């Protein structure tokens, strides 16, 4: 029952500062433009100890499956090859990606009827809000 309130199909409804987050990450111009247009659906499911988070969009589709606290390989939508670890901290999913000596953290939280995704690269934060699809 760990992540019950995250499970479901979610649609992006707002974004703030994502272009500046992507710049800080190192994403190039053309990818930022096309990635910034996308309105993804995020599909979260749980089977036993395995959590799956899928993103379906016109830009890229991504999918990760993982066990909390257990590092895995991830290919991001912008084609970084990163080493990821996801934990639950006080009801918040905390996703840390490491690559080329860099790090970025993505937090996913339930707030009212929304799922809020906060992405931080150094001093730059983007907030992306999802509602049930
Ligand atoms: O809303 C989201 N759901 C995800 O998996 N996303 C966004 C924020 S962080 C990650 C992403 C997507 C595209 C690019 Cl280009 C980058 Cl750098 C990061």
């Amino acid at each position: 029952h760990m992540c019950d309130a995250f499970v479901g199909t979610w649609k992006l409804v707002s974004s703030e500062n994502f272009d500046d987050y992507m710049k800080e990450v190192g994403v190039g111009f053309a990818t930022r433009k096309v990635a910034g247009m996308a309105k993804p659906n995020m599909i979260i499911s749980v089977n036993g100890d395995v959590i799956t988070i899928k993103s379906e969009s016109t830009f890229k589709n991504t999918e990760i499956s993982f066990i909390l606290g257990q590092e895995f390989d991830e290919v991001t939508a912008d084609d970084r090859k990163v080493k990821s670890t996801i934990t639950l901290d006080g009801g918040v999913l905390v996703h840390v990606q490491k690559w080329d000596g860099k790090s970025t953290t993505i937090k996913r939280k339930r707030e009212d009827d929304k799922l809020v995704v906060e992405c931080v690269m150094k001093g730059v934060t983007s907030t992306r809000v999802y509602e049930r699809a």
